């Protein structure tokens, strides 16, 4: 079992290689102020997260955007809040400022030279046009919930990503699904028989943050803090 042996790399996106956690406590903070209380980070991501899973119908919506404008709503109402139309727009809008995480760029540009790179995503195309403008690669497949007709963890999304690599030469055994969130990935892909890389971004802080509770602990092949220590282990394979 070696990382050398995979020839494509299949990407949760928001999570992983985008810091939406970070994206969506910046996004709060107009909303927030009103309030007058101070709120952590893990506060925020706790009030968004309680506030966004109802929202994941299981039909996906086709913009994400409506998903975000009705979070907001609910936010603004469970603070005590009027909703600001203007505060709204802004709020469903933010993924094009959602940032990557430090290390990202440079590992995904290194990745890129070794592996076929996939985006499987919750979050529509345009959307991720945007964040793909920040992650310094072009991805050679990306798969959106709005083409599955479901959302992860759906066993439906990885079906359809791996039929979808088939045809474009990749066998099954050659995926690596590298993603942070053990619900909405290393459990289905544990079903789908596919091998797993755990990028625990949440490495250094307490829970789940934004990411939503797993019912079982899923089998991890290989397990990263950070997408840079990813790049850095096939770099060490690489030497010998």
């Amino acid at each position: 079992m070696q990382l050398t042996d995979f020839k494509a790399l299949t990407f949760d996106c928001y999570g992983t290689l985008i810091d939406w956690e970070t994206g969506i406590v910046n996004a709060l903070q107009p909303l927030a102020k009103r309030t007058g209380k101070t709120f952590t980070s893990d506060e925020l991501l706790e009030v968004f997260g309680r506030n966004e899973s109802p929202q994941q119908t299981e039909t996906p919506g086709a913009l994400y955007q409506d998903i975000l404008r009705a979070v907001y709503d609910r936010i603004a109402k469970e603070w005590g809040l009027e909703p600001d139309a203007a505060e709204r727009e802004e709020f469903g809008t933010s993924v094009k400022n959602w940032p990557a995480f430090p290390d990202t760029v440079e590992a995904l540009q290194y990745l890129k030279k070794h592996y076929k790179l996939v985006i499987l995503s919750n979050i529509d195309r345009n959307e991720f046009k945007l964040s793909n403008a920040k992650l310094g690669v072009e991805f050679d497949h990306i798969i959106t919930a709005q083409d599955v007709g479901s959302y992860k963890p759906n066993p439906n999304n990885f079906t359809y990503m791996i039929d979808a690599l088939a045809k474009a030469g990749i066998e099954k055994k050659d995926i690596l699904h590298t993603a942070e969130s053990l619900y909405h990935d290393h459990i289905p892909a544990n079903d789908a028989g596919l091998v797993s890389a755990w990028i625990y971004r949440r490495h250094g802080k307490e829970g789940y943050g934004a990411t939503h509770v797993p019912s079982r602990m899923p089998n991890v092949d290989f397990r990263f803090n950070s997408m840079g220590e990813m790049a850095e282990a096939h770099k060490q394979a690489l030497k010998g």
